[PDB]
């Protein structure tokens, strides 16, 4: 799956349908994988660089793949 | 959904019916989403600014949407 | 529900029936709410003041309500 | 249940059958309680003293009771 | 089960099929055990040494056993 954005997590958002949004770089993206919610908030709190990989690389696009560095 | 309050979490409370209350700004609000309990206590501990979005923007009102910054 | 004890958590204990005991002030109290285990150990680690509310305010009494400050 | 060992946790191990081993003092002990995995790793990271109570107080013995201080 | 690699976690990756990859030493390995995701990210954040044990000790090999030190 191609790299879409790499950077520090700017903010996260819990959504009404239980999906989770993250803003990294210039994109707001969401995931429906519940296991990623605490992992991404941890990455946000500790200032980790993340790379999100998705073919839906546009604002509001979905993803499931993330690299934590 | 409109912004209701933005600020640091002043306290949280676990309730007898397993919902979770947070006090942000001048409002006490609750959520029935279990996944948000550890996320909100983490935001409280680390001093994150949160924005809660809800149409029930009054003391005792419910919410599911939260932005963590 | 009335306030029973307020203070820093002295110790916590996982029990054989999967309930969780906490010692705050002069009371040892337990809860059967699984969601509260990680929250209470976080409060213990970070030195938060907690208030436990319960009508069974005696050693070995049960509770479900907790305020984290 | 009697005290078996007290001390800082030296290491933990996730096992192939999803049980979790801890080494405290001179004993390696395991638990089948999933809820204890994150609690014990937190105790390890923060240097907490733990007391494990079990009647199977020997290397490879099972436990469910733990006091976190 | 034999030791395969020991070292600090270089990066972790959440995968599209909900497995989790870790790079330790010269190997990229994955696990299908959901409970290990938060444990491994905690080990990564805090700089813990981990040892992964697996008979599939090659890039892309699976594991379930991990020692955290
Ligand atoms: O978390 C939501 C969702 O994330 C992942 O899917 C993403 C989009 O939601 C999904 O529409 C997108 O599908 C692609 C196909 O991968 C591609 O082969 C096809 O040509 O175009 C569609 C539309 O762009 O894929 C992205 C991730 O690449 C995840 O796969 C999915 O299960 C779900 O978790
Ligand atoms: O966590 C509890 C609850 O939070 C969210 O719902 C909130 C209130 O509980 C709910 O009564 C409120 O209803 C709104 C309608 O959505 C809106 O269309 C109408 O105009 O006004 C009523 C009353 O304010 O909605 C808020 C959220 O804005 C969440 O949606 C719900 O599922 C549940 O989690
Ligand atoms: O986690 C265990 C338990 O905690 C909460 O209940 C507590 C006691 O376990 C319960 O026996 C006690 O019951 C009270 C009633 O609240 C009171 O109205 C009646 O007059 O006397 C009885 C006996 O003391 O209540 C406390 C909490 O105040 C929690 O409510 C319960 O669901 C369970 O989680
Ligand atoms: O996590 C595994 C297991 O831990 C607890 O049980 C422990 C041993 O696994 C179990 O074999 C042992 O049994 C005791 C009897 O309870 C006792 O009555 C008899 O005298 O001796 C045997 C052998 O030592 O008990 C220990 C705990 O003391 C936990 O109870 C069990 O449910 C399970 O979680
Ligand atoms: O998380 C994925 C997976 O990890 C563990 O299995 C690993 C490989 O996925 C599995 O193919 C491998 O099988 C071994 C046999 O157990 C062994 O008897 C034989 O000699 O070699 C094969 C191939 O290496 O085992 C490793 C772990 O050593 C875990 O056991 C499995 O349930 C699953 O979680
Ligand atoms: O305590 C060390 C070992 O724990 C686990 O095995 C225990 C127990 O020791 C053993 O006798 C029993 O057959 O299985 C238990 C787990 O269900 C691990 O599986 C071992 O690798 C040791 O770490």
């Amino acid at each position: 799956t191609p790299d879409c954005v790499t950077g520090k997590v700017e903010y996260t958002k819990y959504n009404d349908d239980d999906t989770f949004t993250v803003k990294v770089g210039d994109k707001e993206l969401f995931t429906n994988r519940a296991n990623l919610q605490s992992l991404l908030l941890s990455a946000q709190i500790t200032g980790m660089t993340v790379t999100i990989k998705t073919n839906a690389c546009h604002n509001g696009g979905g993803f499931s793949e993330v690299i934590f560095r």
